[PDB]
């Protein structure tokens, strides 16, 4: 629907998709705990930073879908549709992350910088010198999935096929295409595991197979494929939009772009602001209420679905002073863009690394980069959990 009073802004419909921020601010001020009638049913939205951050660590906001279901029917059901950690609660979540963390290390993420810088340069060389091009499809879409390929150790021949299948999930609409692309990804990854079981290498897939703890416990076929699938889902579309929204932020702010060109080393700090200013994960994945929770005088009953407004919260003036202004020189301190608590983005370090390499190399390579269309001529994807551009037409300019 829409907001109410003073002046009303569209929600998850119409004008919302071009700029959801005026709508986000109205909610924060007038209506911060709101049951929203969506296509996929009724979900609650928390928009105030303080509530969002609290909700993240509150155990009463569970990742278990069974909390919607009555008492006597929960014994029947699995805790998860697939054994992914983002859908799991403690202590099951604790064991899974502990075991994957033995392979998906901050070191391994950081070790990819040379391989990341290669992928970026390869696409930059493949972009035209003269004339307009689509920066989303021809650059922004391509970096993350190829980083994910290097991570998992997907064969070089099949990398372009892998890239295409994942892009169908990122893409706007068709559902059957999204359901079948999942199918041949899940097929390819499961197939790949067994090939790495007899021919191992230095890549993450082969690394995850051999993982043990103190007790001698490991990962089975189910969990390994589910982790592979999650790494791709949670790390492709999300990273694409950090690159996308971040480049947009610079092109639509001539002052800040001057600051970065005159001082390239600001890029690490710049990424941090792009994540706060225009958060690619607009709302966090669904949480379910185990018991009744109260926020801003509104009680969400037990069994309801809750989304945490990350993009909204990151512009709360109670947290951040002058929060609508883009300042790359800022100090992040507690941006809920990577989440907060037990579920905090497990690939967050890879995400920042890809963020600085993609955005930093591009503006170095193409200093006279410009938008090819007006800001109101830009089209965003109409998806709940994402803020992101379907296309970004840019002129590369001379030199
Ligand atoms: C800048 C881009 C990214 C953003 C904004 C982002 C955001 C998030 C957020 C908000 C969560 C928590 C979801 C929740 O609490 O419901 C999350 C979880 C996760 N992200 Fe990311 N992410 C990004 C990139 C990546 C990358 C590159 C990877 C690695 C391939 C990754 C892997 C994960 C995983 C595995 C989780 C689940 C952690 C857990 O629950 O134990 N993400 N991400």
């Amino acid at each position: 629907l829409t907001t109410t009073g003073t002046e009303q802004h569209d929600l998850f419909s119409g004008t919302f998709w071009q700029n959801p921020h005026p709508a986000y601010a109205a909610l924060r001020a007038e209506d911060p705990v709101r049951k929203l009638a969506l296509p996929d049913g009724p979900v609650w939205l928390l928009t105030r930073y303080a509530d969002v951050r609290e909700a993240f660590v509150d155990p009463r906001l569970s990742k278990d879908w069974r909390h919607t279901l009555p008492e006597d029917q929960r014994a029947d059901m699995p805790a998860t549709p697939t054994p992914m950690m983002i859908l799991m609660d403690p202590p099951d979540h604790t064991r899974l992350r502990k075991l994957v963390g033995r392979s998906f290390t901050v070191r391994r993420m950081n070790e990819l910088e040379p391989r990341i810088t290669e992928i970026a340069d390869g696409l930059l060389a493949g972009l035209p010198t003269d004339g307009p091009v689509d920066l989303m499809r021809e650059y922004a879409f391509q970096i993350p999935v190829q980083v994910i390929c290097e991570l998992l150790g997907v064969p070089a021949e099949d990398r372009d096929d892998f890239s295409a299948w994942s892009s169908v999930l990122v893409d706007d609409s068709p559902a059957d295409d999204k359901n079948a692309a999942m199918g041949k990804l899940h097929g390819y990854l499961s197939d790949l595991l067994e090939r790495k079981r007899t021919e191992p290498d230095d890549a993450l897939l082969s690394s995850l197979l051999a993982v043990s703890d103190e007790d001698g416990d490991r990962l089975s076929q189910e969990e390994l494929v589910a982790m592979a699938m999650l790494l791709l889902i949670a790390g492709h579309e999300t990273t694409v939009n950090l690159i996308g929204n971040g480049v947009l932020a610079l092109l639509t702010h001539p002052d800040q772009r001057k600051l970065l060109a005159e001082d390239p080393s600001l890029i690490s700090s710049a990424v941090e602001e792009f994540l706060r200013f225009d958060s690619p994960v607009s709302q966090a994945p669904i949480r379910f209420t185990a018991e009744d929770v109260t926020y801003s005088g509104v009680t969400i009953p037990a069994g309801e679905m809750v989304m945490l407004g990350l993009a909204a919260a990151n512009r709360d003036a109670d947290w951040m002073p002058e929060p609508d202004r883009l300042d790359i020189t800022r100090d992040a301190s507690g941006g809920v863009f990577f989440g907060h608590g037990i579920h905090f983005c497990m690939g967050a370090q890879l995400a920042r690394l890809e963020g600085r390499v993609a955005i930093g190399r591009l503006f170095a390579d193409r200093p006279e980069l410009a938008l090819a269309v007006g800001l109101d001529e830009l089209v965003y994807r109409e998806s709940t959990l994402v803020r992101g551009l379907s296309r970004m037409p840019v002129t590369m300019g001379p030199r």
